[PDB]
């Protein structure tokens, strides 16, 4: 369509130019930009992208959206506005036609779970047959098609687009993993959400929020922005055993559906067996109790999936249906993985990388232990250290440690493990600068009947390094070419 | 229509009866329901009128929503759901047929003044020649009708009852005093907003809130809660003066207003001049700078005219049809009316009761005491008194002080003429148990030429006493009849 009607939709602009000309794509990244493409400058943590307005004029781009008249050719049409990614968030979902508007979309916010339930709620949608996309930390899915992204939550333009890919592949709904740092910065402008889930608030990115009260109120803005529209058939899916949902029930209007196991909710889960192969609970509801079979292992992943099973019976499918489509549900990539069953080791890998992500992980593979737990985890490079001591008190619960970097950045990565170590509760673990090589260490030191726990990166496949420079890295690979090596079973 | 239809809206609920029946009216006052009515029970302050469902039974009622299974004659049918308020707020905007989204609707919220900005946009609107409602503290007004309330923002049911009635009687536009009580315990349920409006955060209401975080998070869900659809022409109007503004644009995808006198903001005041009969300003905008007249007094109806300014520019009228609206706009009742100039002392009557209101209002009165400023202000009743001392310090700025309870309730009233006098800075002060003979005493001390200000209630007809019994109460008229008596001028 053409900049004018685009730009009708911006009350405050200083136009410098035509804006008579076509305009089919939008981005924030000058590096894109060309013909037809509105260009966004930004100011970034790194650069400030107004820099680059001569690059994308020399692409072919004839309309910029600035935040101060630039220097440039006098055919490339200048937008000035006081808020570009503000702009950007009403151009884009101007451009793509709504696309938030044209399916059903789950969102999913909280410290530990967003990737299970996230995925958990696109796994049942495909078992039911139906279209489905995926956004959060595992990259973009449609349907069974993966790309790996950067962030959880993709900046705005990016995440725009992501959901226009999804609606003109004919997703009926699609799933977004909600991430505090994506709300408050404006990445979800745009973005409405029919059903918003929570899974629990615990100590976390604090070097960007500052405060525990400062990230809760980020993530009910999930919440909130759900808006007033009561002939909407909207719905909000909370964790009755985490104390702040008591908080978030206050900022939205539409239904809340609560679940539990340790609290009382609407939705629980009652006589709970677990193995490592998955789970059998009975689902309290409020129209009755059914007995469930889930492939997840553990307490927390049935926290997870009931979440999930809420979000997709709150927008009109039979309990009963989903149920069903539980049972043989695909594993969660990264997410408490067993990886070959038929090492004589069990090994098992995890993203969990916060204090309490680490209980819950070794909460749900401790009862099932024979022999000796070696626990490998890591700690993330340029992030709030205070619960790091922490995290090395709590991989103490296992028998044998092993402390690494993760994505250290340009932190140095002994300081890393050594502010691990300093929560180290006895003498049995020990530090590496390479993963890799901490990893090919905790094959050597197991035996057979032992259970290896890879925690902190899942299937991640990169270290961000010095310079920010991503390096290949695989736990999974890394860790299973190694245990072939020391047991066999190639 | 029949209560069948009302209640699919409701996903949770336990049907104890038919809702095969006509449904015509809600109601959580017991003392209305009749055949036809659903009766919402809840838990109040005071009461838990799940205890008068046998009233409404005896007056008719057939429907009750409850949260738990009640006492009742067979034929009367029970809803039990979980949340029985959040299910009021859904079936009065289904029922009503959603009448926030039938008109234009502005909200306004801040620790002052918003009884300023609302009226004022209420009167821009009358004065365009379009139909026009108010809800706030001064009550309801349809056009010129006006009906008196008990609160602010009114509980759900009468609220939204409200919006039908200016729905029904053809408003273009409503607008709402947004109460930070009204956002926290779910009074705005189902109210879509189409103008948020700020204009201050100081403290006030800790009673209720705790803390100044909280009391600020309360009201940036007026900001957050009109949510995400950017295909709605809906926009915020911030003032730069207060730092709050700068958290308020992150809770938000809508395009951002900012005025400001103090700060750079996209709106300004400048060249700014005073008098008992108005102001004079020159209003930069970002689309050039025009001269204003405005009936108000002092800098902060500048602000505040301002706000109202801009929010109706906003949904498309132009400025300069605003501006000449605004040169004969009529008083706010009760926020800074100079009664009868005839009189030769200036009798002003003003709302603010906090130490900031408090400030602004001494602010634009001062320049133009000619010789005693004599001021009276009040203290309410079962409030925070953490800042009360210091209402009596700012008090103080006068040359004589009178202290007198406001709505004290069942508080003692000397124990809150103690705490304002608890900061007074000097000995020119008084205090009084009974507010009317405090106003007649202001009169007493007065001399011609001198400068008499009655603080805290302008034109409010009530004070709370014991047993929160409204008595009736009028600064204007007890004061007016006190000052004609000493002064002549019938
Ligand atoms: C600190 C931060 O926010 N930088 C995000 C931000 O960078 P910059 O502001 O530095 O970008 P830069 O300054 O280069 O560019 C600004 C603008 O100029 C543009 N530009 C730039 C260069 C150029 O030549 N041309 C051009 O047009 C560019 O497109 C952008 O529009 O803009 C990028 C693009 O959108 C994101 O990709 C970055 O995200 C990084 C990867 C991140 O790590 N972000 C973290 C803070 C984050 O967002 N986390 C959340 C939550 C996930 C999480 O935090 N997980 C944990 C995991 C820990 C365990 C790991 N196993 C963690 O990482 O701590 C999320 O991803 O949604
Ligand atoms: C503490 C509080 O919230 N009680 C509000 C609340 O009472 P209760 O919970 O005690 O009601 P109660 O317990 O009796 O009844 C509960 C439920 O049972 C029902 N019910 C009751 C009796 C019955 O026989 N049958 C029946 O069906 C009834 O309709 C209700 O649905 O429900 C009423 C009805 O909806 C409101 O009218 C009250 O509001 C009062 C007046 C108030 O003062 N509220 C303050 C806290 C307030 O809301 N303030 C804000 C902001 C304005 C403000 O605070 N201004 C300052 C001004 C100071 C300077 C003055 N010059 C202040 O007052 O401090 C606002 O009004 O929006
Ligand atoms: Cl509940
Ligand atoms: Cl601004
Ligand atoms: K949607
Ligand atoms: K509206
Ligand atoms: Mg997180
Ligand atoms: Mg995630
Ligand atoms: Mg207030
Ligand atoms: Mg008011």
């Amino acid at each position: 369509m053409d900049a004018s009607t685009l730009f009708k939709k911006v009350k405050v602009k200083r136009v410098l130019g035509s804006l008579e000309q076509q305009i089919d794509d939008i981005t924030t990244d000058s590096r894109t930009a060309r013909e037809g493409s509105i260009f966004v400058a930004s100011v970034g943590y790194t650069v400030d992208s107004h820099k680059f307005c001569q690059n994308v004029a020399d692409q072919g781009c004839k309309l910029v959206v600035v935040n101060k008249e630039q220097s440039l050719p006098a055919n490339v049409t200048q937008v000035v506005v006081p808020d570009t990614l503000r702009v950007a968030s009403i151009l884009a979902h101007t451009l793509y036609d709504y696309p938030s508007h044209q399916l059903v979309t789950f969102g999913v916010t909280g410290t530990n779970g967003k990737t299970s339930i996230a995925t958990m709620i696109h796994l049942i949608q495909r078992k039911l047959q139906k279209n489905s996309a995926y956004l959060g930390t595992n990259g973009f899915q449609i349907n069974e098609t993966k790309t790996k992204g950067a962030n959880t939550t993709p900046e705005t333009v990016s995440l725009t687009k992501k959901i226009k890919e999804a609606v003109d592949a004919g997703a009926e709904s699609m799933t977004l993993e909600v991430s505090s740092h994506g709300l408050v910065l404006g990445r979800l402008r745009g973005v409405e959400f029919d059903v918003a889930i929570f899974s629990n608030l615990t100590q976390d990115h604090l070097d960007f929020h500052g405060t525990m009260e400062a990230y809760g109120h980020a993530k009910s803005l999930l919440f909130s922005q759900l808006g007033e529209d009561l002939s909407k058939e909207k719905y909000v899916v909370l964790n009755n055993d985490d104390s702040f949902s008591e908080y978030l029930r206050t900022v939205t209007p539409y239904e809340v559906f609560s679940y539990g196991i340790d609290e009382e909710a609407q939705f629980m889960a009652k006589n709970i067996q677990e193995s490592l192969q998955g789970v059998s609970f009975d689902f309290v509801t409020p129209f009755g109790t059914y007995p469930v079979k889930s492939p997840y292992v553990g307490k927390f992943n049935i926290s997870n999936i009931m979440a999930a099973m809420i979000a997709v019976w709150s927008k009109g499918t039979s309990l009963e249906t989903i149920i069903k489509a539980v049972e043989n549900l695909e594993p969660v990539e990264g997410r408490l993985e067993v990886l070959d069953p038929s090492l004589p080791i069990d090994l098992i890998i995890d993203y969990a990388h916060t204090a309490d992500g680490m209980n819950k992980l070794i909460d749900a593979v401790q009862p099932f232990v024979k022999q000796k737990l070696i626990f490998l985890v890591g700690m993330a490079g340029e992030r709030d250290l205070t619960k790091t001591p922490e995290m090395g008190r709590v991989a103490c619960r296992a028998d044998y440690v092993i402390f690494t970097p993760d994505n250290p950045a340009n932190d140095d990565p002994k300081m890393l493990t050594a502010e691990l170590a300093k929560g180290a509760t006895h003498q049995n673990y020990i530090e590496f600068d390479d993963r890799a090589e901490g990893i090919k260490h905790a094959i050597d030191i197991a035996e057979p009947g032992d259970t290896v726990v890879l925690a902190s990166k899942g299937r991640e496949p990169y270290q961000i390094m010095p310079g920010h420079i991503k390096v290949p890295h695989r736990d999974d690979l890394i860790g299973l070419e190694a245990a072939y090596k020391k047991f066999g079973g190639g």
